[PDB]
Parts: structure tokens; C-alpha cells; sequence
């Protein structure tokens, strides 16, 4: 739901403009200084960005890079789909980054260096007492949760699909198929959507094979 | 100790050289083709690298940019540190491998440099049949994930180590030694004589924080 959704902010800068990227949840940013701003320049960055983190889609604030044919072309290479107070605050988070580049501006002669550094700052950035909650942890845990979510969901999908049929004890009629909570050789646990029940394996019936979508 | 370390190689192609930045264990790779190769140029990518993921260290027996100070300096602003022989050999093979990959990408792509960025996306995004991991890029998030949990837990051991508890045993008998609590069960104590692994009732054992003037 929340994953794979990132937000990109254009930067109008002294000298060269730059563009910054964040999964709104991750908090990570991979902003680059742009030697020249072009819909065609944008893409190469997007190409790199996609490798480090898969993004299903990115909402865009500005039509002009999206209008640029180049941009769209990359979204199809990737499979990334361009999408048509919080962001004004994220712009203020980028402003904070600008202020960060400012807090480091004196430190650095090359602005581009200051920006990447700034990125290193948002990253690995604790808030007050650290309390874990690492900005650096970003959604990286959410990535893992998603990876696991993928696995679990997979074993899950095989079960959700399957149908197991049980017959009420002392009832000629056999109850309609339902998802099964547990499998044992001696016994099995299952849940009717309406009610949840556990039954003897000898009492238990199951349908092993179905195959589609290659 | 291994996750922090990453390995970077740059191999010239058609004269122009790309900079390549793999995380060794994951094998996840980020490479930036450099318009010009300079130590300063090397560093900027390095800067980026540190932002994308922390790298404890990287090794080159000799680097021209490595010899160049600026690069090292950055490593120090990073706190990253410049420096299994068989894998290291494989790494040069990995450098070569991507080029082969690239050869296929070129008939596909308009500009080679743009083509290279794609080749890497493919390598990282590519399952490898999912054999090392369902994705090699996936292996990285995991390794990082394990570490995260490891660090908090490691810290758990640091906080735990500090606690100091003694054991009554029978009240009349004295208690021979200091104990480090393995776990706290309410109404109970989970402790370990380094020599022996044991557990006992809460009332029997009183727990005293070792600390004096901790920042907590
Ligand atoms: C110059 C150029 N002109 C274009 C004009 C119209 C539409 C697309 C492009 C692309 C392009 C964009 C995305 C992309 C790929 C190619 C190729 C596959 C990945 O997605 C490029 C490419 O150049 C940039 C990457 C700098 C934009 C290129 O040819 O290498
Ligand atoms: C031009 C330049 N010249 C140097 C000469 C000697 C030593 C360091 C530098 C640094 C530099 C490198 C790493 C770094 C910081 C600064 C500042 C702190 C973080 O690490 C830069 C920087 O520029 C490059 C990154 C392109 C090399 C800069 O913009 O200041």
C-alpha cells in the first residue's frame, strides 16, 4: 500500500538546478545536482534511482519533466508508472536540507558536495534522544517486512485458494469448503468464514491440484 | 564486520572508465560512470555511496584516487576507512561480467553510459534465479536488516551486562559469586554463572545496577 511510492522535488539553485527523491515513508533522499535541467537529463538519475530501490510509482509536482518524452520512456523500462500541507512541509524538509546545505555551505566550496552531504545528513539522522526510529532505518525495515510479506502472502495465496471440505460429526451433509488454519496427520484446524472449527483428519477432506496463469 | 565493508572497482572501456561500487556480501552494485576520472570525482560518488548506505570500509591494494588525498578525507568525514582471496578474484570477474551484460544492453540502448546504468539495474533487480536470494539486491536489505536487529540486541547485551545480581540459594548459606542476568522473569530471575546456566526466585535475589553516573 504505502511502499514503492516516492516523491521528487525540483530545486531551483544558485548555479545549477538539482532534483531530490524520497519514499515519503523512507525519508531517504538521493538528490543529484543537474549540469543542465532537461527532461532528458532527469531520466539517467531515475535510472540509477530505480536500481537502489524499486519504486512502483512517483507522484510528480511538475508537468514538464513528465511531458518530456524521455521521462516516460524510462518509467516503462523500469515499470515505474508516472502518477498525475504535508508536501509543503516535505518541501520544508527539502528546505531543511537546503538549510543543511547552508549549515555546510561555509564548510564546502562546491555546492554539489554540500547537497550530497546534506543527503548523508537526513540519512542516518536521529531525532532528539535517538530512540531508534532511525531516519537511516528509513523504510528499510518496511522493505524487509514487504519481502517477508511477499513470502508469507505466497504461502498464504496457496492456502487462500485451496478448499478443504469437512463433514459435521453425525451429519450426512458435509460442510462447504473453507480456508484451513492448521494441518496435522492426526487432526486439522480450519476456519469457515462464518465460524472457525477443528476436525479429525479421518473426518477431513482436501483438494490437492489446480494450475493456471502459466 | 563484513556488511560494513564494500568493494569498489573501475575498469576503462573505450578509454572512458566507469566507477563501480558493489556491497560485497549482497553483491548489490551501484556504479557511476564519471565524465572525467579524478580523485575528487571518485569522492563524490563515494559521498553518494555513504548516503545510500553506511559502508564501514573499502579496499584497494593501490588506487590512484586512493593515493589522492581528497578521497581519503571524505572517508574520514564519513568515518568509513580505506584499506577470502577467492571472492576478490571473483570481483574482477564480476567487473567483467557486467560488461558482458552490457554488450547485450548496447544493441538495445542508444548511449552506452545510459546503457550501463540499466545493466546494473538489471543485475541488482535480477533474481540470479533467486538462488543466492530471491533478488541479490534483496540480499542486501536483509543483511542490513539482520544487522539492525543485531545492533539493538547487541546493545541489549550492553545494557544487560551492566546489571549486577546475587543469589540467596538457601538463606543460611552465603552466596559464592556475582551473577550476570540472562533474563528477567517476574517473581523470578534468569542468570548465568559463566561456569553454570541457572534460574531462581525473585525474592532470593536482589538486583543492583552496576552503573555510577551513567548518561543512560
Ligand atoms: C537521448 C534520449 N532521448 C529520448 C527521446 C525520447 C524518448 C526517450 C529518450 C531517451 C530514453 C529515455 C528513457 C529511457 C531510455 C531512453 C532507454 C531505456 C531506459 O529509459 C534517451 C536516452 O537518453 C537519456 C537516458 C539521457 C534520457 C538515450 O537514448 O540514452
Ligand atoms: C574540492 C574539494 N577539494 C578538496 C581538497 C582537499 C581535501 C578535500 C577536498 C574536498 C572535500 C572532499 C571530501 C569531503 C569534503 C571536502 C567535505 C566534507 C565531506 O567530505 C573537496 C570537495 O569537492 C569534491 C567532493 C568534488 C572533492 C568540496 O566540495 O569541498
Amino acid at each position: 500500500c504505502s511502499p514503492g511510492i516516492w516523491q521528487l522535488d525540483c530545486t531551483h539553485l544558485e548555479g545549477k538546478v538539482i532534483l531530490v527523491a524520497v519514499h515519503v515513508a523512507s525519508g531517504y533522499i538521493e538528490a543529484e545536482v543537474i549540469p543542465a535541467e532537461t527532461g532528458q537529463e532527469t531520466a539517467y538519475f531515475l535510472l540509477k534511482l530505480a536500481g537502489r530501490w524499486p519504486v512502483k510509482t512517483v507522484h510528480t509536482d511538475n508537468g514538464s519533466n513528465f511531458t518530456s518524452t524521455t521521462v516516460k520512456a524510462a518509467c516503462w523500462w523500469a515499470g515505474i508508472k508516472q502518477e498525475f500541507q504535508s508536501q509543503g512541509v516535505i518541501e520544508s524538509m527539502n528546505k531543511e536540507l537546503k538549510k543543511i546545505i547552508g549549515q555546510v555551505r561555509d564548510q564546502a566550496e562546491h555546492l554539489k558536495t554540500a547537497v550530497q552531504m546534506a543527503v548523508f545528513i537526513h540519512n542516518h539522522k536521529r531525532k532528539g534522544g535517538i530512540g531508534g526510529y532511525s531516519a537511516g532505518e528509513r523504510i528499510v525495515d518496511i522493505i524487509a517486512t514487504d519481502i517477508q510479506t511477499k513470502e508469507l502472502q505466497k504461502q498464504i495465496t496457496k492456502i487462500q485458494k485451496f478448499r478443504v471440505y469437512y463433514r459435521d460429526s453425525r451429519d450426512p451433509v458435509w460442510k462447504g469448503p473453507a480456508k484451513l488454519l492448521w494441518k496435522g496427520e492426526g487432526a486439522v484446524v480450519i476456519q469457515d468464514n462464518s465460524d472457525i472449527k477443528v476436525v479429525p483428519r479421518r473426518k477431513a477432506k482436501i483438494i490437492r491440484d489446480y494450475g493456471k496463469q502459466m
